[PDB]
């Protein structure tokens, strides 16, 4: 009971006390971070890390705190990196969560808010069941929760302050990074990779028992112009091109059912994001989605196609493509490394957890990250319902994620 | 050569005179009629009407002329009426009007204006040829030149001026109607046909030689509302609905050649003025437009059974419908006086002028009339390119429309 006794008093102390903490961040700022809440966070975590132990720990002039539990082995072992943001949603309060503590779960319904009836339910959440057992922590229904990402954060916490009391559980050097303003997409674009020095890192901000994620979509983005000529309706014929209709006719062209409203998994789309315009001119927006590098550039073909053919009928001012890669899948990166999900997947399985593969159908810290020299998985962190009044984590399975960051460390240094 | 001489004197003098008033219409201005030189045009026509020598003439506190010129007959004839309107386009400025007068034109290019280079080519306007040896009168190229409708109004003069002169030409009581604001639309909303006092009429505000209007279309408008449900694209799957899709998919249902770009003469179409919306809502303008009424009333139902499928397809709020009549072929008001147009025809023809029958594609004051119980077919006045710099009008054609005047007023009491 020692290990479980000490790892659950742990989670639980540092969650609530982050949990507490405003550090919603909010795009209408310019500063980095956004908003004072996540400087505060910054500071009181260089502190806890002083206390943990670590080295080498800094809160730079951006907000980022990193540092360094340095090795405790005579092998040449890469460093690794645990990664989590300080940020909460934009989408709901984050300011004065209240978070209560169920313990022994019965796995039915909870009244969150007996004043202004607000209850967390199975019929609308139906995986609150399995929770039957665990130690879950709720809001009280006028915040959210902050599990995303703080319970990652916390796990991080916890794991290295036991790696450091933990002598005789021999490791490499590992590097944690609390990054700002995540939640409103800005997080790689102050995160120095040179400065965090590690080869590879895992994000602990997944969900639920299991997650692992590590291959994401590649992404561009089009824009469509279509040009025609308004005249009276009556004296049109042969003079009227109905720019609304050419939009039409390119869409068309696009397989039907190759849309986000169709597809999951792996499968990949065109998304009709916006059509606005009337006679004399129409604009399409649209997105275009595949994880298979060769699919994606011939889905950027198809448009390329169709806008060629419909310049040919109708004159090369007939139609305007704006057309740009957003972003690529983050596998492409992992490949060359490879045996990082290989090692965070026997972690898993060696803890009897079974592994819940992930496509990432968009973009995510992770897969910037990748992308910028820091192949980073994602990785579980036991929470569910985020960016809403209802979020919950299950502090059993913060405990399983608490574990998995120790057995990747020990693995990679008994694999080098 | 008397009756032509006295006929060619009086129409470029009185033309000229009306076209140098500035009488140009304007929405901007709520009051009736909407600019000044309306009032100063109906004024001076007051006093011309009353030295002609007609009777009860009147200028409401509208702008609205009336006259009368007295039967000369002793039987019983219909009242027939003959209309104009005061007010030139929009488009283009109708202030300080320089009229230029082209004696047995040569059917080449003419210089409207040496210092502008301004030229009225046969390149530009194919039907100027056809206009060799008669006298025109255009623009100096800075104006219109407003023979839309001053032409017609003049017209109207001189032959009621003729038939007061020539009292051995028979014929019924005949008003006359000289009206404001027909270019913003504006025209019969304070006609008072009551007032008026005739059977029906004849608006004189056509335009090349021949020109017989008298069958409209019947038109209606929708606006169609498509209500969707956005969701992150990766996770759209069975949840998504795409509300611009659902725009299209409606307009897929349509007939793609029942459109105006496609139609001439008497088909109608559905037309697509507008498409302005995104996933979650998406809003369609649509006109219909039909010379026939039962298929007019098909398309309307074709339109109802569209959205009634996709209902019953995506639920009631999925699609939301917003349609009206707006207008009626006047063909409907002039079958019960159908003689009314074999009069304007025999007329035309007893002078050599082959008719030319015009659809109107549309509507049009003297279609609206119709529907308020003034049956009103549209005569040619001798005007070509109308609303624009390149205004021009043949005076020998301006002497046809007065004879056809004339013979009209003496048919009614011949076949009386
Ligand atoms: O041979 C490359 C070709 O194979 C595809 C699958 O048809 O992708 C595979 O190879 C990629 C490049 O190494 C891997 O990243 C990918 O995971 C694998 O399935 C095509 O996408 C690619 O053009
Ligand atoms: O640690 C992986 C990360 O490092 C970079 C830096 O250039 O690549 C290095 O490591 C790769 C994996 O072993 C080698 O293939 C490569 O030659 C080496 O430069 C990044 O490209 C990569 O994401
Ligand atoms: O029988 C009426 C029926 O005939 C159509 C032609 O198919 O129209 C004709 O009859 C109308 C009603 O009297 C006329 O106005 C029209 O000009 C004539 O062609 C249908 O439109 C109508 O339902
Ligand atoms: O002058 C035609 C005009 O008068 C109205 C007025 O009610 O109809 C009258 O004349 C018709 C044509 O002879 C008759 O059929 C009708 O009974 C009579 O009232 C208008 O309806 C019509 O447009
Ligand atoms: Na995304
Ligand atoms: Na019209
Ligand atoms: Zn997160
Ligand atoms: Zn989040
Ligand atoms: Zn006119
Ligand atoms: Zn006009």
């Amino acid at each position: 009971y020692f290990q479980s006794n000490a790892m659950k008093e742990e989670l639980i102390e540092r969650f609530t006390r982050y949990v507490k903490i405003d550090t919603q961040s909010n795009e209408d700022s310019h500063t980095v971070p956004t908003t004072p809440g996540q400087i505060e966070f910054g500071k009181l975590l260089v502190e806890e890390l002083k206390e943990v132990g670590l080295t080498e720990v800094t809160m730079d002039d951006n907000g980022y705190v990193m540092a360094t539990l340095p090795a405790n082995t005579d092998k040449d072992v890469p460093v690794i990196g645990f990664l989590a943001h300080l940020d909460t949603a934009t989408d709901f309060t984050g300011k004065n969560v209240k978070p209560q503590i169920h313990e022994n779960f019965d796995g039915n319904a909870i009244t969150l808010n007996e004043e202004l009836n607000i209850v967390l339910t199975p019929e609308q959440f139906p995986e609150l069941p399995s929770y039957k057992g665990h130690t879950i922590i709720t809001t009280d229904g006028t915040t959210l929760l902050g599990a995303d990402d703080k319970a990652g954060l916390t796990e991080i916490m916890v794991a290295m302050n036991y790696l450091i009391h933990n002598p005789q559980i021999k490791h490499g050097k590992i590097r944690v990074a609390f990054t700002p303003d995540e939640e409103i997409g800005r997080g790689p674009a102050h995160f120095d990779v040179e400065a965090f020095g590690a080869s590879f890192a895992y994000m602990m901000d997944g969900g639920p028992l299991g997650g692992l994620e590590y291959e994401s979509f590649n992404a561009a983005g089009a824009k469509l112009t279509f040009n025609g000529t308004n005249t009276h309706p009556g004296t049109a014929k042969n003079k009227m091109r109905n720019a609304t209709k050419l939009a039409m006719e390119f869409n068309g062209h696009l397989p039907v059912e190759e849309a986000p409203e169709y597809t999951e998994g792996y499968e990949g789309f065109y998304h009709l994001l916006s059509l606005n315009g009337d006679v004399e001119q129409s604009k399409a927006y649209y997105i275009i989605r595949d994880f298979d590098r060769k699919n994606f550039e011939a889905r950027k073909n198809t448009i390329e196609n169709i806008v060629k053919q419909m310049q040919e009928k109708y004159g090369q001012d007939a139609v305007v493509l704006e057309m740009n890669d957003q972003y690529y899948n983050m596998l492409e990166k992992i490949e060359p490394v490879r045996e990082i999900v290989d090692i965070a997947y026997e972690a898993m399985k060696s803890l009897n957890i079974e592994p819940n593969i992930h496509p990432i159908r968009g973009g995510t810290d992770g897969s910037q990250l990748s992308y910028m020299g820091l192949p980073t998985p994602n990785i579980f962190t036991g929470g569910e319902n985020y960016h809403g009044k209802f979020e919950y984590v299950s502090v059993d399975v913060m405990e399983k994620a608490v574990q998995v960051i120790i057995e990747i460390a020990r693995r990679f240094e008994e694999q080098a």
